[PDB]
């Protein structure tokens, strides 16, 4: 439920090249910090997560030419590549679940279920859309880091301004509310 | 949600001399200060309240006689009766909701509704248990104070210690939270 | 299936404070050292939970007074509140599945299946009564250690002793027999 | 659940003679010393017997010759014969529920359920397989012995060497479990 | 999908002793390094394990004798006991789903399904066969290691050469290949 | 599943003269070379090819003019027409199975089967969408050649810059993995 300027720098390159990049999930930055005896802002004992309607809202005109082709393929094992400026090939091109990336104007968006990431080498994750979805717990420091989608926007001569924007969908339970004097 | 200290002081006099008490409801009192962007510990739009199970736990021992009874007789219009240390009658002895007042290790309990007074000089209120009750707002500060129940406890030689407490339930809709930088 | 003396240590302030304690499940205290090729007095290789049928028998008489009320929460994920010996509100009063916790001589008792704790960093738990339960193992020294119920009993005068017991009901399988010579 | 070394000596007269062996069961043998407040590695108040799948597990290769035959009549009422290094006859081969004991390579089992033998002078055991047997306790010393099979080897001038196998089934029931401090 | 070599070295020692072995699977193995923009010869981003059609085929002839009997006792929660070259008993012989190993030229094989050990201190684990199975991840250096079956062939004076081999079954599935200039 | 810069050169020629161009497939530019037992990153025996969703995704804005119409005929059977620079007349206007060419900012696709060419003197070819698709091997260098589609694109002022885009599916079967020591 937040937005941030990630703007592709433009490349004099002939070649099509592609700029991967790195989208982390964060339930702490959708909640300010609290105060008194209610250190959050939503105080719940368990929570779930169903779905994020995720959504790369872009920002250039139509009359921006420099249209290209790319694939969003999803992640969430952990397993991102070596970051690029000017990539030569697209390794998200090849996948079952795929989605063609329709720029500039073009609007596009994704549907899945994240998992949250128990250890940082073994990365473990439970299956999409399950009622064996493992609970979590509220946390304002000592919280883990979700994986988001893979994106994969290809370069060009001009510059590219996104506005990413998340929806993460949440279903608390067990409320545990505290009422001091 | 709470609890406080209301020790009925006794008397000397022979004649079973009652004692009326109050008892305003306040919905600051069960949520503390917020912080940030949020200053209500719990952020939502709309909020709306059906019942709330009242009860007035005793806190002395079966060895302790001098039991007396009474008439627990609800108010909400706003018309309490002016309060005295030891009152010669039972001005609640005599309405149709009425509740045998069983002190004092005998255990006993109301259900009802409260509204909010919107003037303290007409003071109205809306009915009981109905689809057209007012919904109202959140506020930290400038909040209304809804009416309690109608006690009145016997006074008697030896001392008296309860421990009130409600359960004031909500409802609350539409919510809208804040999660800045 | 043990006990243990846990008294709650009285208090002069006038105001109704409580104390908030701890219960930490361990299931190498329900068996002691075993010998020869059997470390353990229960040989199996897998075993699951169930539920256990917690209870806080009491142990004043009747005739004590300074009677209370509180909310025995329940708690799983790890998150208990700092421990004082005089708290001055309840924060396990506003729950879901709350449970009245009526004292002294009053009988309360309360029923949930207990899950182990992963880690102690981010903690980790299984749903409730599902299919989806994850197996664990049989151990005398690196065992896990359950969460339990989450107590809050209200100061007093008087001193109070309670008699906790706890039986934690066990579904061994796939037995593992050692007879050696 | 357990084995022994049980070799047959062999003989030179020509004629065919039989060893009769004996083979007496004992509970205390599959299982060991506990330990602390539990001396036996497996607590339980009562336990019964149904069957015990015995088997002699032969040892010698399929070229080695100087095969028999014999009678493995069952044997329950305490009533051996006297062991003989070299029998010139089968007491065993007139029975009813008689089997042919192949030898060597040749795989042999049975069948049956045992009984306590309460007095040693009188001998006394229950019947085959019904609902009325008598139950008995878990003894660590105190413990009787229950016959087993009744067999009969025939010699022959090779040596030999089999590995009995029994897998005496149990039925705790009504646990007895300690857990001291 | 491998093979190799493991002999038990014979003993002097009389009384049939067991030996004990180890077989820890491993992901790694079955695959050989890769080269490119593909470093694992075979690229998926999720994969699953249903069973391994495990079996100990042996090499010795039927003439060789000295033949006993075991149990393969499965294991999977990580516990195996402290290896000996001549163990005086048979830990594995009591157990529910036990298997009798016959050997030597007797075939022998068993069936069951591994799981992941998250950690080596806890060591955790799913059911068997359920659709709750925790995916995994593709990795080439980073990957934990599977727990096999629990061997405990029998010695003898006579040397042993067996040839296990596991038939290792995957179910990959959302490829992600990389097709670079 | 790959991309690559196939820039139309403009032209001073007042009438409308067209550009045809060549597209031919190869399965060896969809995978990178292996290591060592695997030189291939894909190890498989047999494979086919049901569909080719090819697309022609533009790249220039809407604003630029100059927008004509063509016919992107089918091609299977290997009889491209002799390049020109700027053709003088449409042959692909003249099919059957045809479709309109709509540029440049509009979005135009195609789907057909492609087949593998046996000689190069013959040219020979099996039937569209049946079950007697003739089978084929892994290769890395004796590659064949597959026919692709037939483009044709109008000149004009302006310069004119396609981002084509295929996505060769592939129908893998009877795996032959390789994992030495």
């Amino acid at each position: 439920s937040r937005t941030f300027g990630y703007t592709i720098k433009r490349t004099t390159v002939k070649t099509p090249s592609w700029a991967v990049d790195m989208m982390r999930f964060n339930i702490n930055d959708f909640l300010p910090p609290g105060g008194g005896s209610n250190p959050r802002s939503v105080p719940f004992e368990y929570y779930r997560i169903r779905k994020v309607k995720v959504e790369f809202w872009p920002c250039s005109p139509i009359t921006q030419g420099d249209r290209g082709v790319g694939s969003s393929a999803v992640i969430l094992d952990d397993n991102f590549v070596t970051k690029a400026t000017a990539l030569t090939y697209d390794p998200y091109v090849n996948y079952s679940s795929r989605h063609t990336i329709t720029q500039p104007f073009s609007y596009h968006s994704r549907y899945f279920t994240p998992k949250p990431v128990l250890d940082s080498t073994i990365d473990y994750f439970q299956p999409n859309n399950k009622r064996n979805q493992l609970w979590l717990r509220l946390q304002t420091a000592g919280n883990v880091d979700h994986v988001g989608l893979g994106t994969a926007f290809e370069n060009s001569i001009y510059d590219q301004e996104y506005n990413i924007r998340v929806t993460m969908y949440v279903q608390f339970r067990e409320f545990n509310l505290k009422d001091p004097p």
